């Protein structure tokens, strides 16, 4: 997956117009956008195939699916009939849910990411003592596709050594919760970052800002 | 507690509206708690919601295994109530900030939060349940009331109903298509909740009624 600018945008704003206006505003800079509940839930999902009309942008399901295989492969197929080229599914549920969703992908030309540790503190709880485990799992069951913690570069750095360099490994923790841009850049192959931008005064110089402090990494 | 009819709630998982709301309609004599997740809301919208208030008289619990970062918890949560959700089901493997978040919106909005422990699928002893009795002890001290336990595995059903004692609330899912029994879960659980083994069924009023003679006793 090309990503524009290594950039993500993170759209959880949950107004169709202020969405579709701050993303129109930093289209010029991003190519790929993580849609996720609070945006889905106040709008519907028909704001997927919105995105691909304005922006063409590709879009990413920001799920966190987490249900037993049955309903998992449900979520998916409702998730990429709405034209979301990707969804992201936890791994702490286990193998037989992560495998449900790699079916549908599979059978609709889309992806699985692979969330293997969360950004947040209460990750530490119980995620981040599993989070090796469960990249293994990812490895073991053929997943290409993984998120990682940008708050821990040391975990984020563990987690690349994991899934090797041919796996493709996306951030999100960038900005608000503290993470670094070019620090995860180190590891991640994109950052995701949301209200750095979706909350800033001016959200295309917030973009542009964020990118003019990774310009040496592309 | 909710005053679950029957101590049945029904898991509406169909993902067309119309074949929903035939099937919600077939068995409204006996249940008065419907369980809406994905499936149904990304195929349908949050509408959907909306839409069984008004031909059913039903409370709606939003079976959404919340799985975020607290900021992202919190804006799911308020979209959801905002759709007129009674409750909604959250996990608490991503730790103690994740299911607070949860807790602090359903306490502003007056509605309530089931914490979910120990999942009912063979993929949930990979993690899940080594850090379930200490994820249901963190709901005790997050002074959590309604929790959701697995059909599946009595054993730790009766061992999770323990720790949260007799004053909560619980409900369990597992019951039927993936091996539970009604009688046997009642034992310890409030609520069973059933899906495909009642909307799959070519009379599903006849099979949420078999269920119900199954248990009558209790
Ligand atoms: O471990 C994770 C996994 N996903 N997200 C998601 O990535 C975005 C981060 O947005 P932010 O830049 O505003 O913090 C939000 O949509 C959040 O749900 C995280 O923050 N951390
Ligand atoms: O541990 C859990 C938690 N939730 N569910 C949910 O409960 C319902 C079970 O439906 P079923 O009777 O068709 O198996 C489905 O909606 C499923 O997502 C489980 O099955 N197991």
């Amino acid at each position: 997956m090309d990503v524009m600018n290594r950039l993500i945008l993170a759209m959880d704003l949950m107004n169709r117009d202020d969405a579709l206006r701050v993303t129109g505003e930093v289209r010029e800079y991003i190519d790929t956008v993580k849609i996720g509940y609070p945006l889905v839930l106040s709008e519907g999902m028909d704001i997927i195939a919105e995105f691909r009309k304005r922006f063409g942008c590709r879009i990413i399901a920001d799920f966190k699916v987490a249900d037993i295989p049955e309903t998992n492969e449900k979520i998916c197929r409702a998730t990429f009939k709405a034209g979301a080229d990707a969804i992201i599914v936890h791994g702490f549920p286990g193998a037989d849910s992560v495998r449900a969703c790699l079916n549908v992908a599979e059978e609709m030309g889309r992806e699985v990411f692979l969330l293997t540790e969360m950004s947040h503190p209460g990750a530490e709880m119980f995620i981040q003592g599993a989070a090796d485990e469960i990249a293994r799992m990812g490895v073991d069951l053929g997943v290409k596709n993984y998120v990682g913690p940008s708050t821990r570069p040391e975990r984020l750095s563990r987690l690349r050594e994991i899934i090797g360099q041919d796996s493709f490994l996306i951030s999100a923790g960038v900005g608000a919760q503290g993470g670094d841009p070019g620090e995860t850049l180190r590891f991640a192959d994109a950052i995701i970052v949301g209200r750095s931008i979706y909350l800033a005064d001016n959200p295309a110089a917030a973009a542009a800002g964020i990118i003019e402090s990774i310009k040496d990494l592309l």
